[PDB]
């Protein structure tokens, strides 16, 4: 189990002035660090963040979270779940701000809710240095669905801040599941724009160089930000992600697919595998699913052969071509669950 602690300084909050926090199982033998970002889609505007604090509000609030969590996935400490990172201290980082990750503003009397997320993200890496973080040899920023796309728009600021701190030694690396999502057409980006405006959110910097003023909203999609990233960033990305599908507006019923589908299908698992041509940490296997990193049974999936847990072993090695050690894994068959090792 790992042990909630909420933040000493009680002015970083979740979106009703609750304090955030975070929940601990060091390992006294270890200097790696695993902090993971959990997900949990966003609101944009008041009536639709009103609605998520009635049905959704530990997601908002940390007045009901509860003592301990179980680690799960990578997040377990038991090396038959766990094979790549079983013995190292775990961090889960339970969302509470509605904003991606990507939020500086407090609540005030012109605002209802607060959205603090990147500021999250920092005081939680400060108030772990004096836990023993400050002899860490590798701290790497992890999260899934939301988390993903949090880590990219956080893994180069977590660094800085350790530079500025005065730990030069300590290694920041990336791990983003299922955050990589592509700005297409519709089958049958407006509430991003939308949200950043409300939360008053940010982005790296160089990628904001890059977009300017009002074009903020691009650094959220995988494929624009991660060229501009100076920190190691590994991906992971269902080729048919049930989230991209959902906001496209698909949905498959088990009647034959016709001509139209079919093709849409085919031409979104293209664009995928292409956005990730060029990023040599990756995997990608053909299959319908959304997130996978904190999943008990993220050992079984394999592509050509490797499984996950494998793939990250080898981007371990590779950070020191590997001999049957890829770190490049993204599948060529075009339509989901033509891999067998998808799950069921
Ligand atoms: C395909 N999908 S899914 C989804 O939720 N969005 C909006 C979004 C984009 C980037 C980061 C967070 C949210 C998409 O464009
Ligand atoms: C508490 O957090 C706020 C917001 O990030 C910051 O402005 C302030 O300096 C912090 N105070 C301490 C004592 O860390």
């Amino acid at each position: 189990d790992l042990r909630l602690h909420l933040l000493l300084n009680t002015s970083v909050t979740c979106n009703d002035g609750s304090p955030a926090g975070y929940y601990l199982k060091e390992s006294r033998g270890s200097r790696r660090w695993l902090l993971f970002l959990e997900g949990g889609w966003y609101c944009f505007n008041r009536e639709n963040c009103d609605s998520r604090y009635d049905t959704m509000r530990r997601l908002m609030s940390s007045r009901d979270w509860p003592r301990t969590r179980t680690g799960t996935g990578i997040l377990s400490s038991q090396p038959e779940e766990n094979p790549y990172w079983w013995n190292a201290n775990m961090v889960f980082i339970p969302y509470c701000s509605s904003d991606v990750w990507s939020g500086a503003s407090s609540k005030s009397e012109k605002n209802e809710y607060a959205f603090m997320g990147a500021l999250i993200i920092q005081e939680v890496v400060r108030e772990l240095l004096g836990r023993g973080l400050s002899g860490a040899k590798v701290l790497l920023l992890a999260g899934s669905s939301a988390g993903g796309t949090g880590v990219l728009l956080n893994v180069d600021r977590v660094a800085e801040q350790l530079e500025k701190l005065g730990y030069p030694a300590i290694q920041v690396r990336g791990l983003a599941d299922s955050g990589w999502f592509l700005d297409n057409k519709q089958y049958r980006t407006e509430a991003i724009r939308r949200g950043i405006r409300y939360w008053n959110g940010v982005v790296p910097e160089r990628c904001r160089r890059q977009f300017q003023e009002g074009e903020e909203w691009n650094c959220f999609f995988g494929y624009k930000v991660y060229p501009t990233l100076r920190s190691p960033v590994f991906v992971v990305q269902w080729l048919f992600d049930e989230a991209q599908l959902t906001v496209d507006n698909v949905h498959l019923t088990g009647q034959p697919v016709q001509e139209g589908l079919r093709l849409y299908i085919q031409n979104l698992g293209r664009e995928l595998r292409h956005t990730l041509k060029d990023v040599p940490a990756s995997f990608a296997p053909a299959c319908l699913s959304h997130e996978i990193i904190i999943r008990s049974h993220w050992t079984d999936v394999q592509v050509k052969g490797t499984s996950l847990p494998r793939a990250l072993h080898c981007w371990d090695r590779s950070l020191h071509p590997l001999k049957g050690c890829p770190v490049h894994l993204v599948d060529s068959c075009p339509w989901p669950h033509c891999n067998p090792s998808c799950p069921t």
